[PDB]
């Protein structure tokens, strides 16, 4: 059977949505039994998230695969409940410098090469090797950008050139513009300049979707309809609303499910929403509710996957998980700050360390649930050095290259692998646990995956001290291709109702339908500790 | 003092003769005593016209810094009298490649890098570099592509930004569109819907140039500056002409000199173009008449600068040079493909030797002028050493590598440096000239510079023989970096009336101006065997 | 001296407050001195609003020329303070029917006639013409619609034009766009297609208006300015703001003011904006304050300029007005429903007229100030003719043609003229007052102008017993053109606080600076019922 491509464009102006659309067409066609992926269009030069602020301006996902990409991928995953990889995110650098790294190369066979078609035939076919190697029955593609602008051309004309090349019935194509609200006007101008400027660029949208603070009137959406060339019932609504996963439920409702399904020639399969329903419920009338510290260093997006793994794990424990955030990095004033506080997470960075170290010690003396991600470990593991093993001025050498105890430092030498000096650990990195443990308890395996994004590790040489002082070692890693073996990956205290760290990003896997462990724990004790 | 941009861009349709027109006003600058340059922007994804077929779809240029840039750098080069570098060949995959390896080497400081403003900066940046090096006070630079089309629009966008950039006065815009004329009527349409295409992405035209079978006559030129919001004086024509060197003449005929003078507030200057009236004068009422026959493996535009450069050769020879084409691989027949013929002239390239080593022999027996570029040098090499030293299948390793007298070959391992290993000479090689010899007499001195474009050598052990067998080297070279120390540039026969070739492309550098001098006794003695 | 013409136009959307634009700017510039009009351009079909509901969809303003106009002329009255005409509101039916009429008629001379030049040329001659018989230095034109539409084309064509008929230094042009805010994120995209799309048509803005909810912050705008080719200097913000009186104190304080004067080469005038503040101080800051109830007919902008009479009455009486809204066709409760009311307001309109009785016999019973307008003084005409009278079911025709006692009813046929038949009376009316009356008292003259549109008037027949019950004729017209001669135009009670009404719509010349008599009286008397 034929592949079926479904591409979203933007227009009039960004942040309107458009990536959790994505993803909510993509859980709608999941919740129908299709195979599904999507694709993520980044129309800047960067070649990945690599060289970008890692939390700083919004948070840099991770792929099962170490790639550095949108923050958009991760609501993929989580909507679609699937592991992408890099080539789900396709950016102007990589297009631009595979392309010019070609002629260079000859291999061009002395043509001239332009974008059209040698940039445009790149994307296309990177397009569809991704499709394939995930052999996806139906692939949506999110043109990021607006239509518009100079950006975003050699992709528009890339995914009309679709339309031909894979014939009638398999290819549509969906276009999501602003409407102000006035008055109790609804102003479509915007919509009917941004289609037309689209159809310009040789586009014809099948579906349009419009965002706006509420629904727009059937009797609205006709008269948009008849000037944008759309049929009546291909025009929908993308109100506001309280919850994401309201969305999909939305959008179904509307009957954007069955018009995709009509649209690509596909015979009407009734929709399993179970899941959403239910999580939706639990939102809406939590059973309980529990407030948690933050302590982090970044107090938008900056922890995007982590605040979406917490409310993952509310949901598990039908209860409304509230965050405060408290800065850290600013000095003794632990007992308001954590007043009204039944659980303290220090996650991942790379300035306020100090400020962290405190808040740690706080958490562990006074037995208050404690979860540590990526630098969140390095942190309890340096507190602990310091006021438990009594190694005073410990630290890492991230922060302290010149501590007589370098506790956590960068890759040790004896570990690492030719050419991958400097070089931190990405993507899935193998963990096994220890039984017994609070984490074993948690998971309820022995060998599991966890993302990584991080270069320094625990020093090996000070372990057997530091469990000497009472601190565990609950889980390591083999290592992988000859790399950082033995390492650990997570740590915790006996006598303590919850005390956990895990050197990896726990958050990056987490899934509505499948919360992270670690974070179920941390909520769960949370409950407890609020009594 | 301000340095001055004029911006020249094409509409409707390419082949206007925008090239000829950038080239055209450039030389009208320079008649007027300014310092000036040109760029030429080509859109394409190509880093530069290395990986092109040199000849076949279109002549390689090559500069005096060995870059291999399009050939309308030769238009400029000739038009303006003046040397160019790489920079003044400005593509899309230099600037895409030079902003793509920034970002990975994370110069951009972890900010998304985007269309706007990284690609445009930097198409601006080098844009002023260029005009920098050379102290231009005005620099023409010249949009390639078409206005409407998506690969142009880095490049429109990053000239509209100099308008604010540099100030008032100091920049200016010029739009060439395509006026089809049918009836006797002009169809403006066109012109009208470019500029307002134009408009659309920001740029507003200050003068127009309508390209037409005819002048376009004052009341059409009118009513086009009307709708187009351009002064009705700032509206010309770009009729086409027999002789391109009327182009220049033409225009300031009609005023655009003036009128860019005034456009860029600079005080009149009357400009001196003598020099191109005189040559359109010799050009329309030759004194003269020969032809000559160019034995050329490739039988538009392959020869662009060589053509020229018997152009300006029979200029100064105050005569039409009429030239025929003999494929040359196409076989007994050299009397009547030679018959009405005074000259014969075997070009560069890369099949067809085995004919072209046939038109030396008949041209060296039948003492008729000969001129051998390139390959032409080699090819006379390969016959001579042939039919005069006895060298049985005596060839290059080019087209036969296991010959028995590998007479031509690549690079001697001996002259080679470090790393330059399969990398042919380009740019400016110096070529010591020597006295009482046919070369010396046509230029004049003993040390020039001549640019090349080749891998291949006169096998240095096979020189002394062919020197006895009557072979001349009337020219080498002391190398270059330690390069080719000692190579043959050019070779010659004292018992024939003109038989001369070099290694270099004297084409290259010949302007209409200075006639290169291998071709200007070419010419001469082409007239003398036709008596 | 040279006229010059500022044009604005809006982009996005429409709603924006373009015509408080026009309003404002014209204010600002008759502040520095100069002679001043304003004409707005409704692209729409009707020839005038004379076929348009007068209340119902917005109220339909009347000139002093009897003309039925658009409301924004109103807004230019009272902004630039003085009388406009027919001339000033240009519609595509007017210019259409014009142009069509010349060419049936064959005063084209036989040419083919089409939308440019001809429909652009009697544009141009109409703005033209109307801004020489009101001799303004400055005319302000206002083009409706949104740019990016159909409607608008021609005139944006038209007004595109005066740049080259006019020359350099004489034009202006000003562009409205509407820039939501999100984040704290200001979205600019929408005004920069929109400036694009307006350049495409052919018009490059000088100075644009950002509107959106609160001042677009300098970096912003500057961002705007170099994307537009607008000068930062010219890039002005447009928020929302609780009193409109703010607008020009807000835009001249920014510096429009100063920009335009510059831009049209007008040596600076520093501007007495000493009202503007005033009135502004006094609306923020009431001495006291009232409540009053319009018994309306239509319970948006139904009574634009009734209200803004009302505001106008405020200031004078350093008191705000707060306005409740009854219904009045809805039976028995006029107890509550006048209950914190202090003054009885019954405007004009052509069904619940029973309703309205009611009201004005409570008002006139209960010594309740009371101000009838148009029909408002027919139903106190109406009530009063049958309650004190005694004329059972006395009625106007308008409601009952068949009532026993027409008190009110068509222009008797012994005051009509040929031809005028049917024909309410429109614009200035000639109103003679009669000296000791309130009328007389709040006017302080015997002879005034007031607008008209309504084609019922009090019975004569009816008048001499009317005035015995002790109903008084304060003013009557000595008609005009010998139409309506003797007409009542106010009538009032004696024995009241204050009981007033006319037969005219004073709303329309009421002015800022000049609040109307009949109003400043009512809002006066209310305040006095208050205590």
């Amino acid at each position: 059977r034929p592949r079926k491509y479904v591409f979203i464009t933007g227009g009039v102006v960004s942040s309107l949505g458009k990536g959790i659309l994505t993803s909510s067409l993509g859980a709608l066609l999941r919740a129908r039994g299709y195979r599904v992926t999507a694709i993520k269009i980044d129309p800047y030069v960067n070649v990945d998230a690599g060289t970008m602020r890692p939390y700083e301006h919004g948070e840099v996902f991770v792929t099962a695969d170490g790639a550095e990409t949108d923050l958009d991928i991760g609501h993929y995953e989580r909507f679609l409940d699937m592991d992408l990889s890099r080539g789900n995110n396709l950016t102007t650098g990589q297009v631009y410098l595979s392309v010019i790294q070609k002629e260079r190369r000859g291999e061009y066979l002395s043509q001239t090469v332009q974008v059209i078609p040698h940039i445009t035939d790149e994307i296309k076919e990177r397009i569809r090797k991704v499709a394939e190697e995930q052999k996806a029955e139906i692939v949506v593609v999110e043109v990021g950008g607006t239509v518009g602008d100079i950006e975003s051309l050699p992709f528009l004309e890339a995914i009309r050139q679709f339309r031909f090349d894979e014939g009638e019935g398999n290819t549509l194509y969906l276009h999501l513009t602003l409407v102000p609200y006035l008055s109790e006007e609804f102003k479509t101008k915007p919509t009917q300049h941004s289609v037309a400027t689209l159809r310009g660029v040789g586009i014809q949208p099948d579906i349009l979707v419009l965002r706006s603070a509420r629904p727009v009137p059937e009797e609205v959406r006709r008269k948009v309809a008849l000037f944008t060339n759309v049929r009546p019932g291909h025009v929908f609504s993308s109100p506001t609303v309280e919850h994401l996963y309201e969305v999909p439920l939305l959008l179904e409702e509307q009957g954007l499910g069955r018009a995709v399904e009509r649209a690509l020639g596909l015979e009407a399969v009734i929709p399993n929403l179970s899941f959403w329903q239910e999580a939706v419920r639990v939102l809406k009338h939590p059973e309980r509710t529990v407030k948690i510290a933050i302590a982090g260093k970044y107090v938008p997006d900056a922890y995007l996957s982590l605040l979406e793994a917490l409310r993952h794990a509310g949901i598990k424990n039908r209860a409304r998980v509230e965050v405060k955030w408290v800065d850290a990095e600013s000095a003794a004033d632990l007992d308001e700050a954590f007043r009204d506080v039944s659980g303290i997470l220090v996650p991942g960075g790379f300035r306020g360390i100090e400020g962290k170290v405190r808040a740690a010690q706080y958490a562990r003396e006074r037995k208050i649930p404690y979860l540590g991600i990526c630098l969140g470990l390095q942190i309890a593991v340096i507190e602990f050095a310091r006021n438990v093993a009594g190694l005073k001025g410990a630290n890492s050498t991230e922060f302290d290259p010149h501590t007589p105890h370098p506790v956590i430092d960068l890759m040790p030498e004896q570990l690492e692998v030719e050419g991958l000096g400097g070089t931190m650990r990405l993507g899935d990195w193998p963990m096994r646990i220890k039984p017994g443990t609070l984490l074993h308890r948690l998971y309820g395996k022995e060998e599991v995956l966890e993302r990584h994004r991080h270069r320094y590790e625990v020093n090996p040489l000070y372990v057997d001290g530091l469990e000497r002082a009472g601190l565990v070692v609950s889980a390591t890693t083999p290592g992988m291709r000859g790399r950082g073996a033995g390492l650990v990956e997570a740590i915790e205290l006996k006598d303590h109702p919850f005390f956990l760290g895990l050197q990896s990003h726990p958050e990056f896997k987490s899934r509505p339908m499948r919360p992270s462990p670690p974070f179920v724990g941390f909520v769960e004790a949370a409950l407890a500790y609020q009594e």
